[PDB]
């Protein structure tokens, strides 16, 4: 059958980051990632950086990775995805980042103790990723098939983590918790440009 819609209460934490490096990143893209405990829930972000970027996650996530759909490897990630990437790509957990005035930004790389990332509600963020030579201002969450957005249940608690450091949420989610909502690839990647204006 099809879903029933419910209401639940959730007990959200942030996520307390150690081992803190700032990074300077060219490129980049943010998505919001969520976990469940008995006890609490998390919202994080994470950016996805091109190539393998190994040497700054924390070894208990190193060798877990998913497949993209032409077969390239996202380091920190688990199961192939939808998207097609042409290249490898990293996720790395992040508490903050700090744009400079050329699109490049400094961004606060942690080891959160968290597992490997799973679900592919960051493929909007490894597109965007693969191909943008800037950090988009924003935080993106969506499922792809070819280049249609799916929408994305937690919406709300993923605003969350954008919002804690300034940034919209961007993309699709069943909840409607996206700042502003975006149902195709070319949509996103157009928001991401227009985000880096004033």
């Amino acid at each position: 059958d099809l879903p029933i819609s419910l209401l639940q209460t959730l007990a959200y934490k942030q996520p307390l980051g150690r081992n803190s490096r700032i990074v300077h990143f060219t490129d980049g893209a943010l998505f919001p990632v969520v976990a469940f405990g008995d006890n609490h829930s998390t919202s994080e972000l994470y950016i996805a950086v091109r190539g393998d970027h190994r040497d700054l996650m924390s070894p208990d996530v190193r060798d877990s990775y998913a497949l993209t759909g032409d077969d390239h490897k996202v380091w920190g990630a688990t199961h192939k995805f939808n998207v097609k990437t042409r290249t490898d790509l990293t996720i790395l957990p992040v508490a903050d980042v700090f744009w400079r005035a050329d699109g490049s930004a400094d961004v606060d790389v942690v080891w959160n103790d968290m597992p490997a990332v799973a679900g592919q509600s960051s493929s909007i963020a490894l597109a965007l990723a693969s191909s943008l030579p800037f950090v988009p201002k924003a935080a993106y969450t969506g499922c792809l098939s070819g280049t249609n957005v799916q929408p994305v249940q937690f919406g709300n608690l993923k605003a969350r983590a954008a919002h804690k450091i300034g940034l919209p949420l961007v993309g699709m989610t069943q909840d409607g918790g996206e700042d502003t909502r975006i149902c195709t690839l070319d949509d996103a990647a157009d928001h991401a440009f227009d985000s880096m204006e004033s």
